[PDB]
C-alpha cells in the first residue's frame, strides 16, 4: 500500500495550505532560493551548454556585478571558464563570448539566428519614437542606414568642418564656462561643457541654423528631458506611470513635432536644398519596395542618429579632455602639428587639413580604444546556434554578448594596454581599416570579417555608419581646444573611472581640469 502514501501527500499539502502566515511567505522565498541551487547544479552537468555563472539571487542573477564593473566581471568568468560562458541577468540568461571570436560569433551571426531589435526595441523605441531603428523590421533599418550614410558624405563634411568650428568658438566666448573674452584661466567640468558642445555642434551641422537657434530658448529644457530618457532603466523599466517619463514622452512628442514643422514648411516652399541631413532625407527616405517614409518617422530617425551621437561622442570628447589633462607633453606633441599643417594657424582648418593631422586622429582613435562608449553588446537568438568547434548550443530564447571593448583593454592584443599611448598607432591614424573582403548589407560596403581585436564600430549589419562624422566632430572640437587652451588637473586630481551603469561608459562625475589661454590677449570676434 502506497495508495495510503499518496493520501498522506492530499494530507501533508492540507496542512500546508494551514501554516502561519509566517511560515508560508518565508517558504515562498526558501523553495524559489533552493530549487535554483539545484537547477544550477543539475544544469552544469549540460555538456552541450557554456558554464553558468552561479548566482544566489534567482531573476536578479549576477546583475549587481556585472552592472557595477563589467570588464572586471568578464576578466574573472573568463580566467574561470575561457571565453564562452552565460550568466543570468535580472531575468535573461546572457551568453558572452569574449575575444575576437566572439566578435565573429556575434557580430556576423545569421539574421535568422539572432535578432538586434528584439534585444534594443525597449530600449530606444520609447526614445525616439516608433517605425525607425529597432522598432521596424532589419531590412527597414538598412535603408534607413542608407539614408543617414547619404547625408555623410566627404563633401558634405567639408560644409561641417567650418560650421562646427563657428560653434567652438562661439561656446569659449558666450558659454559661462570660458568667456575667454572675458577670463584668461578657470575650472570646468568636462560632462557639464562637452555634451553642451557636443549638441551645439551637432545641431548646426547635422539639422541646420533654425534647430541649433532653438537651443538659445526654453526649447532646450525639452532635450534634457528627451536626454534623461535615455537611460538602461528602459531595459526592465520603459513605460512607468512616472514623472520623468512623461517629461520624456512629452518632449519627443515636441522636439519630432518641431523637426516636422520645418520639413513641411521646407517642402511647402519647396526651400528643399543640400543643406544638412534635414535635406537629404527629404530628398532620399524611400525604400526600395516603394514605401516612402512619413515625416513623423523621418523626425524620429533625426532624433535616434541625433541622441546616439550625442551620447558616444560627448562621452569621448570627455575622455579625450580627462586623458590629456594629465598629459602636456601629448599637448605640446598635438599643438607642434596643428601649428605645422595649418601654417602657424595662418591657414583655415578644412576636412582635407584634418585628414593631415595624424596625431590628432591618432588620440581619437586611442581614447575610443580604452574608452569604447559601449560596453555590451546584445541580440536575442532567434533559432538555436551551435558554436564552432565546440559542443556548446545556445538554445533561442538566449541572449548573446559581445564586448570588444573588454578586449581594447587586453593586453594580449594591446601591449600595456592599460597605457594612454597614441603612438601605438604610428601610421595606423585611420578611424577603421577594412583589412581585405568587403560586403553590403544595404548601407554600402563595409568589412566582411569582424576579427579585428580594435572594433569601435562594432560590424557585420549592425554596425556603426557615423564614425566618419564623429571623427569629424572631435577632430575640429580638438583641434580648436589644443590650439586655444592648455588644461591640467584640479591638484591630486586623475582619470576618474567609467560609469558602467549608464547609456555609455561616460566618465564618473564631476571631472574637473583647469584651462588656460595659450594667447590671454586673443579675442574671439563676432556679436554677443
Ligand atoms: C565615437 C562615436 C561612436 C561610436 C564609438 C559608436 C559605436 C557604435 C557601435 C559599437 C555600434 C554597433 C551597435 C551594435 O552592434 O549593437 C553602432 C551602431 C550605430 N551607430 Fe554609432 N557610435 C558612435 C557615434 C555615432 C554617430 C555620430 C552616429 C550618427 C551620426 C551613429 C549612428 C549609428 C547607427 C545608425 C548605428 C546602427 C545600429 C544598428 O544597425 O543596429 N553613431 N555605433
Ligand atoms: O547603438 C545605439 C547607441 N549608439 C551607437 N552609436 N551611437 N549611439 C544606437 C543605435 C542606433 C541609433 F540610431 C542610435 C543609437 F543610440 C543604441 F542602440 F542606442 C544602444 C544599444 C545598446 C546600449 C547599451 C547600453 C548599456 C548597456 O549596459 C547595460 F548594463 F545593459 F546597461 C548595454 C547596452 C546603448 N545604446
Amino acid at each position: 500500500i502506497v495508495g495510503e502514501a499518496l493520501e498522506y501527500v492530499n494530507i501533508g499539502l492540507s496542512h500546508f495550505l494551514a501554516l502561519p502566515l509566517a511560515q508560508r511567505i518565508s517558504l515562498i522565498i526558501i523553495i524559489p532560493f533552493i530549487y535554483n541551487i539545484v537547477w544550477q547544479l543539475l544544469y552544469s552537468l549540460r555538456k552541450d551548454r557554456p558554464p553558468l555563472v552561479f548566482y544566489w539571487i534567482p531573476w536578479v542573477g549576477s546583475a549587481v556585478v556585472y552592472g557595477m564593473k563589467p570588464y572586471e566581471f568578464f576578466e574573472e568568468c573568463q580566467k574561470k571558464y575561457g571565453d564562452i560562458f552565460s550568466f543570468v541577468l535580472l531575468g535573461r540568461v546572457m551568453t558572452v563570448y569574449l575575444g575576437p571570436k566572439g566578435h565573429e560569433f556575434v557580430f556576423n551571426a545569421k539574421l535568422a539566428d539572432v535578432s538586434a531589435e528584439a534585444a534594443y526595441a525597449h530600449l530606444t523605441t520609447p526614445v525616439f519614437g516608433k517605425g525607425v531603428i529597432y522598432d521596424c523590421p532589419n531590412s527597414r533599418l538598412m535603408e534607413q542606414k542608407k539614408f543617414v550614410k547619404g547625408a555623410l558624405t566627404k563633401e558634405a563634411f567639408k560644409s561641417y568642418v567650418p560650421l562646427i568650428a563657428e560653434e567652438v568658438y562661439k561656446y569659449f566666448r558666450d558659454s559661462k564656462n570660458f568667456r575667454l573674452n572675458e577670463r584668461t584661466t578657470g575650472t570646468i567640468d568636462v560632462m557639464v561643457t562637452q555634451p553642451e558642445m557636443t549638441i551645439f555642434t551637432a545641431s548646426r551641422s547635422l539639422l541646420g541654423k533654425e534647430m541649433r537657434a532653438k537651443l538659445d530658448t526654453d526649447f532646450a529644457y525639452l532635450y534634457s528631458d528627451l536626454d534623461k530618457g535615455f537611460t538602461p532603466i528602459n531595459f526592465v523599466f520603459p513605460n512607468l506611470p512616472l514623472e520623468h517619463y512623461r517629461k520624456r514622452d512629452h518632449a519627443q512628442k515636441a522636439i519630432s513635432g518641431t523637426y516636422m514643422s520645418l520639413i513641411k514648411e521646407r517642402r511647402k516652399n519647396n526651400d528643399i536644398q543640400d543643406r544638412d541631413l534635414i535635406d537629404s532625407l527629404m530628398k532620399n527616405s524611400t525604400y526600395k519596395d516603394g514605401v516612402k517614409m512619413t515625416d513623423q518617422e523621418i523626425a524620429n530617425l533625426l532624433i535616434g542618429v541625433l541622441m546616439g551621437g550625442q551620447h558616444t561622442s560627448a562621452a569621448t570628447s570627455a575622455w579625450i579632455l580627462l586623458h590629456l589633462a594629465e598629459r602636456p607633453d601629448v599637448q605640446q606633441e598635438l599643438y607642434e602639428e596643428q601649428m605645422r599643417v595649418l601654417d602657424g594657424g595662418k591657414k583655415e582648418l578644412t576636412y582635407d587639413l584634418l585628414q593631415e593631422m595624424p596625431l590628432l586622429n591618432q588620440t581619437i582613435k586611442e581614447t575610443l580604444r580604452m574608452h569604447h562608449p559601449l560596453h555590451s553588446l546584445f541580440r536575442k537568438v532567434m533559432k538555436d546556434m551551435h558554436v564552432p568547434n565546440t559542443s556548446y548550443v545556445i538554445p533561442a530564447g538566449y541572449h548573446v554578448l559581445v564586448s570588444p571593448g573588454y578586449t581594447h583593454l587586453r593586453d594580449e592584443y594591446f601591449p600595456n594596454a592599460h597605457q594612454f599611448n597614441i603612438h601605438r598607432w604610428n601610421n595606423d591614424s585611420a578611424s577603421s581599416y577594412s583589412v581585405g573582403e568587403e560586403v553590403d548589407y544595404g548601407f554600402g560596403a563595409i568589412s566582411k570579417g569582424v576579427s579585428s581585436p580594435y572594433l569601435p564600430f562594432g560590424g557585420g549589419r549592425h554596425r556603426c555608419i557615423g564614425e566618419h562624422f564623429a571623427y569629424c566632430q572631435l577632430g575640429v572640437l580638438m583641434s580648436i581646444f589644443i590650439r586655444t587652451l592648455k588644461w591640467h588637473y584640479p591638484e591630486g586630481k586623475t582619470v576618474p573611472p567609467p560609469d558602467f551603469t549608464s547609456m555609455v561608459t561616460l566618465p564618473t562625475g564631476p571631472a574637473k581640469i583647469i584651462w588656460e589661454k595659450r594667447n590671454p590677449e586673443q579675442k574671439i570676434g563676432g556679436r554677443h
